[PDB]
């Protein structure tokens, strides 16, 4: 029992910076297709594909980040087992760190909200 270390924080900040990186480039992804259909119409498999791959990609990124979530938890409780109590010193994630990962969270539902209506749209205008 004891606390995180400086290579397992950074590793986790780190993890953290990539998602955000992943989700940043996602973005870009889901913003050519609604551009691209403001361009006309582009009916067929082509766009639905690239759909699939972006839906793909947005659900591995939810397991990832709820694995960050309840790897957070497992260590919460275990610290508290083991006779060591709480605080961030327990966690691997910091208030902060652990800040920008419900703005992750959050941004996550927005992307997935987001390729569904471009799904749905799509899908009316074809």
């Amino acid at each position: 029992c004891g606390a995180a270390s400086m290579t397992k924080t950074v590793q986790a900040r780190q993890k953290l910076s990539g998602i955000v990186q992943k989700q940043n480039n996602l973005l870009r992804k889901i913003e050519a297709i609604q551009h691209l259909l403001q361009r006309g119409l582009i009916c067929g498999p082509q766009l639905l594909h690239q759909i699939a791959e972006i839906e793909r990609e947005l659900n591995n990124q939810e397991q990832e980040i709820g694995s960050l979530k309840q790897r957070a938890q497992v260590e919460k409780t275990m610290s508290a087992a083991s006779g060591c109590g709480m605080g961030p010193a327990s966690m691997t994630l910091d208030v902060q760190a652990r800040q920008l990962l419900s703005g992750i969270d959050q941004q996550q539902n927005n992307l997935k909200r987001a390729i569904e209506a471009i799904k749905h749209l799509l899908q009316l205008t074809c």
